[PDB]
């Protein structure tokens, strides 16, 4: 069994190597990538995904999302208070303000020890979850705005057409802002591209264990685990890698930096936090070897989860069982 251990691997394709998504991703899974939740992939030199983001600044986010936490250091929830609208420019501005931005440090180790420590003491502003793609259209290696689309990919292994479509996100962030535990909806792939800025640091559980994870947290948030089955897909809450290792949990750790993507597999849980301002960009995406996740994916029916047009479908055919309950939940 290839990468035994689950560490999380690095891959540096070729210009050669870039042209084909999927068989690349078929490669990297043959070295056992998957076994550890989340990979890192340099792309070639001669790549680029766009000229310059140079003219940035007036995208707009049109909701804001200041991240409030409750908790202690290690073992906090956080809830989103939506903002006022702002543009890039100034949400930029913002993350450069002596209130937000990063502070001094030795390197990334002590920045972490300093997120750990102090994260709970603030409330930074993040603008997520933004439809959009900042790909040139003409670059037509693993741009995020033309991969196959996950309707294609159930058809194509299925044979079964339906709705949907399937369109990329950007994230803009700045120091402390934080994503909760979690696995994607439907426990689809991810793929994340870091357009511009500071690092985002990335914690992961090899999807093997996911089910050690859920344990630990239904023992942390106890009220949460009785409200809902499934509440990690609420997307709030976090645990520090301390409190991981007190807990014999197996995780990793990398730092993603800019001009780089990440790829998280089927129920590779994740969390993590970003450097300082930032943009990033992600999409989720099917693999033949995802079908068998996606049936067995849990799903939150209390109601919070609140989840895409395009998963009605994925559970409608998957999980023909759950799709009036889960529907329920969503309605
Ligand atoms: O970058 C972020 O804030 C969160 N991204 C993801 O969880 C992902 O790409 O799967
Ligand atoms: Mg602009
Ligand atoms: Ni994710
Ligand atoms: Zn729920």
């Amino acid at each position: 069994a290839q990468n035994p251990n689950c560490n999380i691997m690095i891959f540096h394709p070729t210009k050669e190597e870039f042209n084909d998504f999927d068989k690349y991703i078929a490669y990297m899974e043959s070295q056992g990538a998957h076994r550890a939740g989340l990979a890192k992939i340099i792309p070639p030199k001669e790549w680029k995904a766009r000229e310059t983001y140079d003219n940035i600044s007036e995208i707009l986010i049109a909701t804001p999302l200041q991240q409030v936490a409750s908790g202690r250091a290690g073992v906090f929830t956080q809830y989103h208070k939506k903002k006022k609208a702002m543009t890039v420019g100034e949400y930029r501005h913002l993350a450069n303000s002596k209130k937000y931005q990063t502070p001094p440090h030795q390197n990334f180790e002590d920045l972490e020890r300093k997120y750990w420590k102090n994260r709970i003491y603030n409330s930074p502003i993040y603008g997520a979850d933004i439809s959009g793609s900042l790909f040139d259209e003409n670059t037509k290696q693993w741009n995020l705005g033309h991969l196959g689309t996950i309707q294609d990919l159930l058809e194509k292994e299925c044979g079964v057409v339906i709705e949907g479509v399937n369109t990329p996100y950007l994230y803009f962030g700045m120091w402390k802002t934080t994503f909760a535990w979690h696995t994607e909806d439907m426990d689809l792939y991810s793929i994340n591209y870091l357009h511009l800025g500071e690092p985002k640091t990335w914690y992961v559980v090899p999807p093997e264990h996911g089910q050690r994870l859920e344990r630990l947290a239904r023992e942390l948030f106890p009220g949460s685990s009785r409200g809902c089955g499934a509440f990690l897909r609420h997307k709030v809450a976090l645990i520090s890698p301390t409190v991981l290792k007190e807990n014999g949990i197996p995780f990793n750790r990398i730092t993603q930096e800019a001009g780089e993507f990440m790829v998280t597999f089927p129920y590779g849980y994740h969390a993590g936090f970003n450097h300082g301002f930032n943009c990033a960009e992600a999409i989720n995406f099917a693999t033949p070897r995802w079908i068998d996740y996606g049936k067995m994916a849990s799903q939150c029916s209390c109601g919070e989860a609140r989840v895409t047009f395009s998963m009605d479908a994925f559970v409608r055919i998957l999980q023909p069982e759950r799709y009036d309950l889960w529907k329920r939940g969503q309605d």
